[PDB]
């Protein structure tokens, strides 16, 4: 509270500087958006959502009865990119493992026509899914800005998306990634590997002990031989530096 704004800005900038990348973290407090990091002009640029799209894919599939939260999506027995994905799992387990095949199956069940209408109805990013129902969030044409991502998180955190309360609660349940002091962090990571440069995301919110929710979206460039966990590490250091956790 005695810490100056200049010092907070310099500290958060230094976390991106030390990771040797370029990025931002946008923090929302009520209606006010604060942009931190070492590349502030990223805030209104469009990037593929990559696996952050699982949040919406889940809302859509549950709302439209394409799956339930208890349903087991069977592994087809084919080799996957990660061994951890070679198993049968729920949507919730697949969210935590970020198992793309499960979410591609969900997207196929939803189908292109319904997916396009639902993405349009929620006004997510540029709202364009093109003609390929199973990869539109990974390689384009769907794009979204870091400001749009944090505003999406804010909407979900406060149950303002146009889905049933229950549907929003089911998906939020799936997004708990960390508890620190009395605070819970709900978020989804994203890593656009099929585009150049690659984009890294961690979008979510903090629920504080008192019940206040502070949405955030980290957005940065993922570089060759960078670990996925740098997204989490920069996020947790930034939130701690600002006294949010
Ligand atoms: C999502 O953006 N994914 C699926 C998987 N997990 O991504 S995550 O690290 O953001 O949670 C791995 C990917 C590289 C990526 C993808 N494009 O398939």
């Amino acid at each position: 509270f005695h810490i100056s704004s200049q010092q907070h800005e310099k500290a958060i900038k230094s976390y991106f500087d030390e990771a040797q990348t370029q990025g931002v973290i946008i923090i929302k407090e009520g209606k006010n958006l604060s942009t931190y990091g070492n590349a502030l002009a990223r805030a209104n640029k469009e990037y593929v959502p990559a696996s952050t799209f699982k949040m919406l894919n889940a809302l859509i599939g549950l709302e439209n009865h394409k799956a339930t939260t208890n349903e087991i999506f069977k592994w087809d027995g084919k080799k996957r990119t990660y061994p951890m994905w070679e198993k049968d799992m729920t949507l919730g387990e697949a969210m935590a493992l970020s198992a793309v095949p499960v979410y591609q199956e969900l997207a196929r069940r939803t189908g292109l026509e319904l997916m396009q209408k639902e993405v349009k109805r929620v006004n997510f990013g540029n709202t364009n899914i093109g003609t390929q129902v199973d990869n539109f969030w990974l390689v384009g044409p769907l794009k979204i800005t870091p400001v749009q991502e944090v505003n999406f998180a804010d909407d979900l955190a406060h149950n303002r998306l146009p889905f049933k309360l229950e549907t929003q609660e089911e998906v939020k349940k799936m997004l708990l990634i960390k508890e620190v002091n009395g605070s819970k962090i709900y978020a989804k990571s994203g890593w656009g590997m099929g585009v150049t440069p690659q984009v890294g995301w961690l979008t979510g919110w903090v629920e504080q002990a008192n019940g206040k929710k502070i949405p955030f979206s980290l957005n940065l460039e993922m570089k060759e031989g960078m670990s996925g966990s740098i997204r989490n590490e920069i996020t947790y250091k930034s939130l701690e530096n600002l006294g949010i956790i």
